């Protein structure tokens, strides 16, 4: 059972539409792939019923598609980030989203309020460090 | 955490050394990176490491099923009337091959040869002292 | 580590062919080089693999000359000054290329959009923003 | 105001030396402005005594190399015998004093190196640059 696989049994048991994961070293933890985009937007989105997506500055696009094997979106530094994850996405109702409280930053979490404008946002920190217990 | 994977490892060093695809023979160094293990004794597995796509593990029919379930990337098998050098030519994407790493420590003639009809025009460098540092790093 | 420098080994690590710097702040924090160019046009060209082009107004030529020790290109007002800044710089092939998204107007953009006919437009500005912090 | 390599000639002269092997990169550096870390491929530069110096370096710095420095570069491929390529690419002397950098050189290198100078002796050429780095 992948990483990946025990987050979407997660989402279904606490009803989570998607789980988005901002820091590089729980999406190198969950993906295999790693980067410090600096000041640029990286995400993974793991959402419940289709395959993960891959959301990275677009001079990381060719990298992570060779990393990993589920889709991967980029964007230049001229497009808006938090629209082409809106985009991006599947068009779904998101009404429960959880994300790292001890990684997301505040210009990160309103940016992600455009892309999700009605979901409550619940904490996937503690999921990801009992993960990590488990060798 | 922290540490970049093995397999991404092997795909910046193949940026940095100029190489179009690393081409892993050891069983044991393939199971150090994949987690995939088997021993096929007469017959051709390969794990091909290619610059800017995904890996192809390539392996003998009856270890398909096994090896798709542990690696995420592509998995091609070939049945004992197949050639494998031919099998792999066609399975590999048809980009011009320049550069190639191969194992010097473990690779026999036999396969060299056989790496040197699916990729015809390539320099052969070493990539066993690039695994070796990788161990260096516990 | 000049700042210089630390703008080079940037350049390389994110594949640039050379990075514009149009703000005279950044000019003057990245080469003691200070002027108001008013309406006139000035820019700091930081190439990967040789000395930087200090391209200004041709009143300003004589003292930049003298506070910077790399070439200094001036051009009078009946020149145009992006025929002249393409002259001046070395012939490659820029495919890549960093600008101030926070200080470069529409009208030098395209401007340089003459100079660098095919380029994609990368945003210097946090890389600059993130050198400040360090004394 | 003579160039580093110069004061290297001057030196194997007073010490009765025929070639001064530098193995370690940042040495390299310091004396050639050519920068390059080879990992675990070989790369020396050899200062000989009455010629100019050779840069030796894998295949894929020949380049670089060879427009950083205007004396001449030899490289070789991960399928030669680097010490063979070195035997033959240096003058067919007899090299009975070398010195090497005490302080750098492992000893899969010295043995290497005892291929290409069969019946050299070897004395440290690490504190005469140690004195070198004194000097602005």
């Amino acid at each position: 059972m992948s990483k990946l696989q025990q987050i979407l049994t997660y989402l279904e048991s606490e009803k989570l539409d998607v789980a988005v994961v901002s820091d590089p070293v729980t999406i190198n933890y969950l993906t295999g792939f790693y980067s410090d985009p600096h000041e640029r937007q990286m995400f993974l989105f793991v959402l419940a019923d289709q395959e993960p997506l891959l959301f990275v500055p677009a001079l990381e696009v060719e990298r992570a598609s060779s990393t990993v094997s589920f889709p991967v979106v980029g964007y230049v530094d001229s497009e808006n980030p938090w629209q082409k994850i809106k985009h991006a996405l599947p068009q779904l109702d998101f009404k429960r989203v959880a994300v790292e409280f001890d990684n997301l930053i505040l210009t990160k979490y309103h940016g992600l309020k455009t892309v999700f404008e009605t979901a409550e946002f619940d904490n996937l920190t503690p999921r990801i460090q009992r993960m990590r217990l488990i060798k």
